[PDB]
DNA sequence: GCGCACCGAAAGGTGCGTATTGTCT
């Protein structure tokens, strides 16, 4: 699954707490990108040079980017991807404990957000045409997360892509996110597509639904929805308003992802997953 | 965006809208 949400200064808190959530079990956070290379940016994400990144600030010397933003408007501070893997993923990899399912996820979010960066542009003026630029160079701060707001393992990552990038003739501007975010259901086949391919060089069998989506053949739904709260909520509040999931508008499906949601209080992270393998058991799940 | 108005200073730049599957911010 892939989902993008472009982020607003409302957002700069939010942003920067990617570094809290999730579940530590594990380069949990890195920098990708040609643009990221350019600045001197690799290995694990700074958190202090993220914040001024997402206020427009690329340091070295130069002006705060983006001045030229109509203030009855909203300053626009970068553009959330997020990866989410099948629920038997998570499970295999979180509950059983295989690191190589990790890795495997990893590598099909490093190799979709290459794509993704082949698609980033950026405008230019010149004497009163404007022209759009494919430009090829992003900035990304990548954050792997385990849990979801109920706790149930729940493999994801945030790629935060920055409002920024440079053109051929050496000038810093904001991202014109038109063909990402368009293209967002193609770059969720492609994650689909590596992550599987991946799976398979581990051993794994495949088992295909109807969306193109895939789990693990040896964990049934009935094992998949005891770890999926989340999403037993959902239809919780559809039932209740007395609504057809096949036919809800955008308001109906936002306010039940939204009201049906409960407040994120923490964890003692050990005790977590020994109760994850437990009710495992209680499923009746075999990992082998 | 389906070319605009309004930002700051560059006969220059930006938001805006874009999206829509499930494991579910
Ligand atoms: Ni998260």
């Amino acid at each position: 699954m892939l989902s993008h949400m472009v982020l607003t200064r409302q957002d700069i808190g939010r942003a920067a707490s990617y570094y809290e959530d999730g579940a530590d079990d594990y380069d949990a956070s890195e920098w990708q990108g040609k643009g990221a290379e350019e600045l001197g940016l690799s290995g694990e994400v700074d958190s202090k040079r993220f914040r001024e990144l997402l206020a427009g600030n690329i340091g070295e010397g130069h002006r705060i980017m983006r001045s030229a933003t109509r203030q009855d408007s909203k300053e626009r501070i970068g553009l959330d991807l997020t990866f989410s893997a099948p629920k038997s993923v998570s499970l295999q990899a979180l509950v059983a404990g295989d690191a190589e399912i990790i890795k495997a996820h990893d590598r099909a979010v490093a190799r979709t957000l290459e794509q993704a960066e082949a698609r980033a542009q950026a405008r230019q003026k010149i004497q009163g045409k404007t022209r759009i630029e494919t430009t090829g160079n992003l900035v990304i701060g990548k954050f792997r997360h385990e849990t979801s707001r109920e706790r149930d393992p729940q493999l994801h990552t945030h790629a935060v892509i920055l409002n920024m990038t440079k053109r051929s003739d050496g000038q810093w501007r904001a991202l014109k996110n038109d063909e990402i975010v368009k293209a967002t259901r193609y770059l969720g086949a492609v994650y689909n597509a590596e992550l599987a391919h991946e799976l398979q060089k581990l051993g794994y069998q495949l088992r295909y639904g109807k969306d193109g989506n895939f789990d693990l053949a040896h964990i049934d739904r009935q094992q998949i929805e005891g770890f999926s709260k989340r999403t037993e909520q959902i239809a919780e509040w559809y039932a209740a308003r007395g609504l057809d999931p096949n036919s809800v508008s955008l308001e109906q499906k936002q306010a039940a992802k939204v009201l049906s949601r409960a407040k994120k209080t923490s964890v003692d992270r050990e005790a977590l997953r020994a109760e994850w393998q437990a009710t495992a058991k209680e499923l009746g799940i075999d990992f082998s």
